[PDB]
């Protein structure tokens, strides 16, 4: 097998929560500050309160849910890793900003993991990152990864921090 950062793949569609289309989902750099073509490298509050930063990920706004699709059909996906939570990045202004209902991560319309079974009262700014690591049924052909705004949708800067495959064959 190898490991394959999802940042080094083309997904099939990539939606968000922001209000302006125009603005993509981010490769390697959160929503807001990659939109804005800055440097600001994906940060996320680890399991022990400390800051990491991560070179490879993706960048979202959580959105009624937004999701990002790939055709991993063929390509002998076996397992998927990823950090999951609020970028560093984001402001969290008031109790409004930066909660995160539930981030799924769905395989050909099953949800094979879902934050909601941890927290079920949802992520904030102050969450600690949440580790996936997760094996992927044999011929699948689609995986998405769905976040969930709730009420707004403001500050919703989700991170998915080192994400990657594991895979037997090509994409
Ligand atoms: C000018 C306008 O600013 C941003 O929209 C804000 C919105 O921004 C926060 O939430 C978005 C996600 O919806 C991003 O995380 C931003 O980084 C946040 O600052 C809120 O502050 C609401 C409060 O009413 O106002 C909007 O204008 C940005 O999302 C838009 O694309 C646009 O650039
Ligand atoms: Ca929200």
């Amino acid at each position: 097998s190898r490991d394959v950062y999802l940042s080094d793949l083309d997904w099939l569609n990539a939606t968000h929560g922001d209000d302006t289309k125009s603005k993509i989902v981010q490769k390697n750099h959160p929503f807001t500050p990659g939109n804005n073509n800055q440097s600001t490298k994906i940060s996320l509050k680890m399991e022990d309160g400390s800051i990491s930063e991560f070179e490879k990920g993706l960048g979202t706004i959580a959105g009624s849910p937004s999701t990002i699709t790939y055709d991993i059909s063929g390509a002998g996906v076996t397992k998927f890793f990823s950090y999951l939570g609020i970028d560093r990045s984001a402001n969290p202004i008031n109790e409004q900003y930066a909660k995160v209902d539930k981030i799924e991560v769905v395989v050909d319309g099953k949800v094979i993991y879902s934050t909601i079974n941890q927290f079920p009262n949802g992520l904030t700014y102050e969450t600690p990152a949440i580790k996936v690591d997760l094996n992927i049924p044999e011929n699948a052909k689609r995986l998405q990864l769905k976040s969930y705004a709730g009420e707004k949708t403001w500050g919703d800067e989700v991170v998915y921090a080192d994400a990657k495959f594991t895979a037997k064959g090509d994409f």
